[PDB]
């Protein structure tokens, strides 16, 4: 058989989300997307044997408080918190991201991977120690990845997917 999995993917502005996304379902790095595009994107892969139809929300456009917005966390099945390893503001954004994602569904057990993207950058600025601190205090995964290599892009969403599954068995 199948599985649909509902996935949003949230973050600061310039953080690669779209990038990710687009290394998601297309196989390759576009370095140059609207910002203000934000839509929805179906891609069929495979998952541990079993074919998975992803349909990942690459959140974009206006900061700003909307029913619209809530409603794409209360469909969402999970959520990749993405920050760049060479902006410390959009780090110290994960935990505002998470809060309002909790907010929504209204519980604390949500499926998250923390996504430390850029890892191609040699100038970091956010320490691994860090994110994984961070991580370990929400319970989540952290996966450093690389839009423009790809490195770790399969590993990051696939990991979500399978947070998804052991949340969907409870
Ligand atoms: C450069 C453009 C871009 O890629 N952007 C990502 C946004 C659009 C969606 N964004 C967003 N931001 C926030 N913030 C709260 C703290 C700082 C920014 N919250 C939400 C958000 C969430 C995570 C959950 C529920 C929401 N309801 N309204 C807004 C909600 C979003 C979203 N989506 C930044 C700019
Ligand atoms: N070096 C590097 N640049 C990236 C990576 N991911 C995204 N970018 C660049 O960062 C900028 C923002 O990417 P974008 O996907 O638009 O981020 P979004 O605003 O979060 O969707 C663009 O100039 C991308 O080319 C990455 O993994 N490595
Ligand atoms: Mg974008």
């Amino acid at each position: 058989g199948m599985t649909e999995y509902k996935l949003v993917v949230v973050g600061a502005c310039g953080v690669g989300k779209s990038a990710l996304t687009i290394q998601l379902i297309q196989n390759h790095f576009v370095d140059e997307y609207d910002p203000t595009i934000e839509d929805s994107y179906r891609k069929q892969v495979v998952i541990d044997g079993e074919t998975s139809l992803l349909d990942i929300l690459d959140t974009a456009g206006q900061e700003e408080y909307s029913a619209m917005r809530d409603q794409y966390m209360r469909t969402g099945e999970g959520f990749l918190l993405v920050f760049a390893i060479n902006n410390t503001k959009s780090f110290e954004d994960i935990h505002h991201y998470r809060e309002q994602i909790k907010r929504v569904k209204d519980s604390e057990d949500v499926p998250m991977v923390l996504v430390g993207n850029k890892s191609d950058l040699p100038s970091r600025t956010v320490d691994t120690k860090q994110a994984q601190d961070l991580a370990r205090s929400y319970g989540i995964p952290f996966i450093e990845t690389s839009a423009k290599t790809r490195q770790g892009v399969d590993d990051a969403f696939y990991t979500l997917v399978r947070e998804i599954r052991k949340h969907k068995e409870k």
